[PDB]
Order: C-alpha cells, then structure tokens, then sequence
C-alpha cells in the first residue's frame, strides 16, 4: 500500500513533490503515467492516438489500480485517473494527499519552450475530484518543494 | 521539407526506423504527436479529456500541416493522424514512407482478444496508409537497419 | 531450474527475446532488470544516480541468485550480472544462452535511449563499445550457446533457440 | 543586448526564471538549451550523446554569439557555455544575473528527467560535484548581479531580480 498517494493538477507537484517525499520516507517513487506506459511498452500518446479516452482510462484504471494494490512507495496518480469510476472507488481507504495549486502558478510552473484558459476548465472539471477523494490538502502555491515535504510528513 | 516521413501501424517502427534514419542522415526525427504537446504547452490527454477527440485532430492537423513545413529531418506521424482528409491532403508530394508490417507481427513488437483489436485499426488505415504512401516498405522480414538503407538508397 | 538465461550486451535483445521466447514456450518470463525495480520500489536509473553499480550489483546477484532456484520459466539477465563473480558461479549447469551483438547494432538497437545508465549516452557510442569489451569476453565464458543476432529477426531468434534446446 | 542573461548551476533556475521572468518584463525569451534543440532539429540529449561535449559547445557558442546580439529580451544561458572562453568574452558588459544554488538543492530540482547529459547515469551527486567545481567559478568571473534561489521560490527571485534592473 503506498504511503501516500499525491494528486492534484498537472503542475501541482506530484512528481516533484513525489521524488523527495520519496526519498524522506526512504520508499521509491512510482508514477502511473510511468506505469502504463511501462508495462504496456507504448506511450500515452500511443494509446489516446490510437484507441481512444474510453480504452486507455480503461487501461489507466487497471494500473492504478495494480499500482495501489502492490506498490509500496508514493503514488503519483496520472493527473486525469480520478476522472475514471474505477479509480475512485480504488482510492477509498488510502492516504490521499491532494496538493493544491491556483491557476495562474499552475499555469506558470507548466510553462516549456490562452492556454490558461484551458487550464481553468481542468480545474473546474478535476478539482473537485481532488478534494472528493482527498484525505488532505496541502496547498502548494507559496511553499517551496521541502516544505510541501515536511507539511506532508508532519500530518502522515 | 521532410527529408522522409514515416507512417504505419503501432509496430511498424515508425519511431526505430525514424531514429535510425534521422541519425543516419545528419538530421533530426520530429514526431507529431510530441509536436502537439511541444505546441500547446498540454498533454495529449489534456485535449482529449478537456477538449474532445475531435477537436484534436483539428489541433493534430495544424501541427503536421506546420511540421511537414517546418522540419527538414524525418518526420514521424502520429498514426491516428490519418484519417484526417486535411493531413492526407498536406502529405501530398512530401515523401512518405510506408511501413508496412502484419498484424501478428505489429502485434508482437508492443511490449511485456486484442489481434482482431489490431486486425480493425489494420482495416481502418490500412488503406489511408497505402493511399498516401510514395514509398512502400516491408519491416515484416526485413530486419530495421535493413530497412533503414531501402529507404536511403531512394531518398 | 530455469529455461534459459539470456545473456548479451545491451541491446542484444534478451529482454525482446526473452519475452517472445516464453510466450513461445507457454512459460512465464523473469526480467531481472524488472525484478530489481518490482523489488526495491524504484527504478533502474535512480538505483544507479544515487547508490551507483556496486550496491546496485549487489542487489542485482541476489535477485538473481534467487531467480536461478526458483524461476522455472526464462530469465532474461540484466546486462552487467556476470561482472559479478558471484552469478558468474551460480550460472554454471544452467542453459546459458548469449545473444551476440556486433558494436554498431546495439549502439542503434539502443533508442528509446532506453533509460540504460551504463549506456547513459553523456557520449554513447565510446561507452557502449567499452561494455562490449568488459562484457563479451565475460558472456563467452558463462555461455552455453552462442547465437548472432545481427542479420536475425526476432522471430527467427526465437526460433532458433527453440531447436537448440 | 538582453535584459538579463542567467548562469547558474545545472537546476538554479536558468530556464525556469527564464521564462516567468520574460513574462514580467514583457519581453522574449530565448533559452540556448531549446535554440539548439530547434537549430538542428534533434535534443540536447541526443547532441551529446552522438557528437560529443566538445562539440555540443561549437554549436552552443555558436547559438550564444546569435543571442548577445540579436535578442532583447531575457537569455537563459546554457549551463556550460561559459566553459568556452568565446563565449566568457562575448559576455563582457551584458547583465548576467548569476543564479545561485547548493549542491544539494541543485541535485535535487534536477531530479525530475529530461536531458542533463553531463549529469547522466551513474552517482549523479559526484558528477554535479564536478561541474560546480568546474563551472562555478566561471560564474563568478562573467556575473554582474547575483541571486540566491536557495529556500527562496521563484516568483520571489522574479521580483528579487525585477527590483534590481
Ligand atoms: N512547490 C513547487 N515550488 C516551485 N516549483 C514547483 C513546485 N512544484 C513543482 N514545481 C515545478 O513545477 C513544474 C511542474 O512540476 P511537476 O510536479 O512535474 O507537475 P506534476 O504535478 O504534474 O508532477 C516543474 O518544474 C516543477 O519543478
Ligand atoms: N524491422 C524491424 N524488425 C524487428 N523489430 C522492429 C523492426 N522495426 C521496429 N522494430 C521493433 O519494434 C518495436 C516497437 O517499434 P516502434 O519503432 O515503436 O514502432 P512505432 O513507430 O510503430 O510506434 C521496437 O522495439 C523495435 O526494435
Ligand atoms: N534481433 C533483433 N532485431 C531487430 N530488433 C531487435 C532485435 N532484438 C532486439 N531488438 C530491438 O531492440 C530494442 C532493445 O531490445 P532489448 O530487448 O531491450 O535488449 P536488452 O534487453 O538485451 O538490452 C527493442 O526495441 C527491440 O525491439
Ligand atoms: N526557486 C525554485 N523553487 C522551486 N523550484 C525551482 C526553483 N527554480 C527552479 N526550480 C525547478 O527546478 C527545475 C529545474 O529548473 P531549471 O529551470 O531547469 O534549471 P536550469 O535551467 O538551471 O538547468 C524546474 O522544474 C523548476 O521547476
Ligand atoms: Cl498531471
Ligand atoms: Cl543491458
Ligand atoms: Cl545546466
Ligand atoms: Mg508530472
Ligand atoms: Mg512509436
Ligand atoms: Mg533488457
Ligand atoms: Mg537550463
């Protein structure tokens, strides 16, 4: 069972957050959008772009649910899973850890190389799945990565 | 444009071959898809899950129509991206090469009832695939390298 | 008692054959390389980037050593296990079968660059002819059988090693 | 010339500040590391991997040369840049804000993956150890203000530079 299972937007942390948490507890990371594309041998692109939304949630659902059963580490969850039924039933009983990020530093820490406006539609549609499988919020917006850390421990 | 662009199944080796042929011609492999999220800053899933299927070919398209523009290295093109008549039409006159591999095979190359799964997207594209092509190519046999001087020896 | 134990460079395929070769033989297959990530919960790369080959070597012999007694099925063995003497010695009664790979194959066999922190391509080529001449003289040695993979397929591959069993 | 041109060690935020930095100042960005992904049409990675160091630096300094004159806006410098004297001397007189971080934070922000192929594969600790210790004292001599990331996160470094140009 992992010892936390992180979620929230793309750019709320999870992998960041998840490398170091990782690393504090002493457990390894495990991301599912590394998992599937893993133990899959294709890429997510490969999947959308070749069977569709309904087959690969189909396919994100099997993994996580693999992953929550027999990975004991951290958990960073694919950042559109807790769309999938499946995957919030799966999550009832875990230690969800929900990193809240505000959309203009969500939209900021995402970057690379409008926009923005596609990230609040994410949000309004994710967020409250956030919260409703949740089992604690950190708000990540003006803390840095170690201090999400040790925020995180200190309730875990 | 496009020194080459490479299409086919999953498996086919679009992306082997891509690297292969890139590298053993000074140039770069571009993908498509990684183009699109190069593009908007967001995943593919996030376009998908936000923004319909559909409206993401109509994303999947400006990007190749820019990429096939753009990119003077070989190109890879995200399968899917096919049945888009505006993709079909900007291949028009760029090289493209056709990876042609069996389903069972196809299969076999992905990864540790899904053949019919694949005999389907096999059917779907199949025929786009052949209908687009200037270059057909059998990676059934053929071993990658191999096919990797078919190509070069038509650039 | 396993099956087989495929050994060779990276890039030689034992992973590809490895999992043809047991789908072939309806028999499960062991990845050592996936094992050793399934165990200690984190993947290869960072095994390496933060405890490097040594202590990533020694958990690598015991996964294996566990492997060679209670696998049955066929292990693909990760690339650098018979530097370790210790396997190098268990190995022995079991069917080694070795993938052999010329330089400039692997090196292009080795893409997705596929994660590979040996091969960690900081200048690739250089580094992978180097594990091939740490490494070839070590898989002859341990090897029962002895197969180019180079003007091969993967099918064939696997077929092959289907009638030299 | 550009605004601001940042230095730092590999994860002080050259490319991340970069960007949100541009943005406050309404200007350009232009990151050296991604000009040369676009120039040649193929990654940072794979450069390296292929040609080698000294030879991803010919083409850097080539793209580095480029932007000293003909950008205005923000210049996120390639980390290892400064190791080419051309370089060193093409940035005299330009404002080159020196981002400072600790080994143990600079590990640790670069820890994510993508690229880093001086930071590669095996004990990644030793080989930033090196860089910092081959690096950072070039920093030193071409900087002209300095700025600690450190426990500070990088809205604040934005306005710690942004209050000082
Ligand atoms: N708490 C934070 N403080 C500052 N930067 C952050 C913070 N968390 C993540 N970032 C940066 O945000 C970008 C997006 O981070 P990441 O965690 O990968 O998103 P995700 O939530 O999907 O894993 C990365 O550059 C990461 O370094
Ligand atoms: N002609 C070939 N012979 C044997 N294997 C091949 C050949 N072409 C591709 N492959 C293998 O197929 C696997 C999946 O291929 P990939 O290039 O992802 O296909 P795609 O472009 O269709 O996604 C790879 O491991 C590669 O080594
Ligand atoms: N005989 C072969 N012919 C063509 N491609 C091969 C062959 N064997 C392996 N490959 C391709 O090479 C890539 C790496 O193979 P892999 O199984 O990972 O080698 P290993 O596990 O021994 O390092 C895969 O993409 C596989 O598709
Ligand atoms: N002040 C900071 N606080 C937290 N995260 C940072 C900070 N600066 C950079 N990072 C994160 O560090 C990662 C590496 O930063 P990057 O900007 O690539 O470094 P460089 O460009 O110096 O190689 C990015 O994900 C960025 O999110
Ligand atoms: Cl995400
Ligand atoms: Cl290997
Ligand atoms: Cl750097
Ligand atoms: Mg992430
Ligand atoms: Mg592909
Ligand atoms: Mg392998
Ligand atoms: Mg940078």
């Amino acid at each position: 069972a992992p010892k936390a299972v992180l979620v929230g937007l793309p750019g709320s942390g999870k992998s960041t957050i998840g490398r170091r948490l990782a690393k504090a507890l002493g457990v390894g990371l495990l991301d599912t959008d590394v998992a599937i594309e893993q133990r899959t041998g294709r890429s997510i692109a490969d999947i959308f772009a070749t069977d569709g939304e309904q087959e690969f949630r189909r396919i994100e659902e099997d993994v996580v649910r693999a992953a929550l059963a027999d990975h004991d580490g951290v958990l960073s969850l694919g950042g559109g899973a807790v769309t999938s039924p499946g995957v919030r039933a799966a999550l009832a009983g875990h230690t969800v850890v929900y990193l809240e990020i505000s959309a203009a530093e969500g939209v900021r820490r995402t970057g690379g190389n409008d926009r923005a406006e596609k990230y609040r539609a994410l949000m309004a549609k994710r967020a409250p799945l956030y919260r409703r499988v949740a089992t604690m919020r950190v708000d990540t917006n003006r803390r840095n990565p170690g201090a999400v850390v040790r925020h995180i421990l200190s309730r875990l």
